[PDB]
């Protein structure tokens, strides 16, 4: 039926609605850092979001949304392997049942705890719906999770789970930074690739940064708590919500940092 993440709509089912699933560029992608290949003229990335405006959150079935305002350059992303300006759109994590899984990357076959994916789209293409059309459409940052000590900056996100526990619901969410959310560092990897859920176009430029975020373990478990069903439906908690990595093809991963 529609797709999800169980025994029998999972990944390996994908493919029999969206025959892109067997793509050339398909993410997720294991990243071998020592067949990763160095590139001094990749330029720094440029992140801009201090006039970045949330609006709210959701829970769309497969994971929870935090939408932002792209009716202009508010909050945007620049540099790096990019050509052009490429606005932040929304941001989602992808996390699993337990502690040792949950990306849908991995370093080294190394899976974190959870994935943060900030969504961004190309300007020069007007809309969002005509960016997911070209090879160069989307820009999708990612940042591993892995359990430690606590992220203030998540926080929020956190305390207002419970207002969208079902498919279907959204709460207003607005004021929030998404600054709070980055590591230290921004040396990241980047490869040509696709979104990790249907219609699985390969439009985006994945950039993934080397340095993960600590979240506590308190934090990760009210991810856990959230429902892949609607409301009135038998309780399918949402967890796993990822994609297992897929062949890397004739592509090359290209890092920022030696
Ligand atoms: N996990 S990830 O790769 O970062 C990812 C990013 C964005 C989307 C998205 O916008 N989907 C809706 C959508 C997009 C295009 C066409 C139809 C849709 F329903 C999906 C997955
Ligand atoms: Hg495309
Ligand atoms: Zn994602």
């Amino acid at each position: 039926h529609h797709w999800g993440y169980g025994k029998h709509n999972g990944p390996e089912h994908w493919h029999k609605d969206f025959p892109i699933a067997k793509g050339e560029r398909q993410s997720p992608v294991d990243i071998d850092t020592h067949t990763a290949k160095y590139d001094p003229s990749l330029k720094p990335l440029s992140v801009s979001y201090d006039q970045a405006t949330s609006l709210r959150i959701l829970n769309n079935g497969h994971a929870f949304n935090v939408e932002f305002d792209d009716s202009q350059d508010k909050a945007v992303l620049k540099g790096g392997p990019l050509d052009g300006t490429y606005r932040l759109i929304q941001f989602h994590f992808h996390w699993g049942s337990l502690d040792g899984q949950g990306s849908e990357h991995t370093v080294d076959k190394k899976k974190y705890a959870a994935e943060l994916h900030l969504v961004h789209w190309n300007t020069k293409y007007g809309d969002v719906g005509k960016a997911v059309q070209q090879p160069d459409g989307l820009a999708v940052l990612g940042i591993f999770l892995k359990v430690g000590s606590a992220k203030p900056g998540l926080q929020k996100v956190v305390d207002v789970l419970d207002s969208i526990k079902t498919k279907g619901k959204s709460a207003d969410f607005t004021n929030f930074d998404p600054r709070g959310l980055l590591p230290e560092s921004l040396d990241y990897w980047t490869y040509p690739g696709s979104l990790t859920t249907p219609p699985l176009l390969e439009c985006v430029t994945w950039i993934v940064l080397k340095e993960p975020i600590s979240v506590s373990s308190e934090q990760v478990l009210k991810f856990r708590k959230l429902n892949f069903n609607g409301e009135g439906e038998p309780e399918e908690l949402m967890v796993d919500n990822w994609r297992p990595a897929q062949p890397l093809k004739n592509r090359q991963i290209k890092a920022s940092f030696k």
